[PDB]
């Protein structure tokens, strides 16, 4: 159960790119469920099937974000 | 904010595979949040991407399943 960022990349497995939405302002699940594909454009993470993940996450922390049920 | 699998499906952009899940026995947020890339190989779900999406859902669904904070 990721409570941070960081966490939540590492829960998709993209804690490659942990540094990269953070140094890209996203530094919370507040920030990450904004981020979008057009903002991995801006990233520059054109990797596709990691973008896939990202934004998966994001669709899905702006929803669930253990807001209860 | 998805209560139902088909919802969840909807949320990411994988409603083309709702029945793939649902048919798979993949019907409630508690058996998505269970889907791995290895399920997608018997779902025969091979889209690159579409599966990182499924399966970050899953990893999301398998912690943020509304349990509150």
């Amino acid at each position: 159960g990721p409570k941070t960022l960081h966490e939540l990349l590492e829960r998709i497995g993209l804690e490659e790119h942990t540094s990269t939405l953070l140094l890209n302002g996203y530094q919370t699940l507040e920030d990450f469920k904004e981020l979008r594909e057009t903002h991995l454009n801006e990233l520059n993470i054109m990797d596709p099937q990691h973008r896939a993940k990202l934004l998966t996450a994001a669709e899905l922390l702006l929803d669930y974000d253990t807001g209860c049920e």
